[PDB]
């Protein structure tokens, strides 16, 4: 059971240094979006970016 | 009656050394609290650690 509450102050951990990752309210690794679309060229083409959920 | 006597002074050393164990007026080990609280990011949110009596 020792083993047990090391396993999940790991797992919890996880969820909070995951949920803290985000660049001026967006985030490319929180999983709240499949995707952000970033800007490419004068047109308006964009350099997409697929999530990554963490 | 040698024996229970020191066992006595054991135990009265145990409840003095359980008490004294406190950091600017809050401990986590004295049994006062259910509880203790720190910050965990700049929104708020608790990193709870809870008390283990001693």
């Amino acid at each position: 059971n020792a083993l047990k509450s090391d396993f999940d102050s790991l797992r919890d951990q996880i969820t909070k240094a995951a949920s803290n990752a985000k660049f001026n309210g967006v985030s490319i690794a929180d999983g709240t979006t499949t995707k952000l679309s970033f800007l490419a060229n004068s047109d308006g083409s964009a350099f997409t970016v697929t999530a990554k959920t963490l």
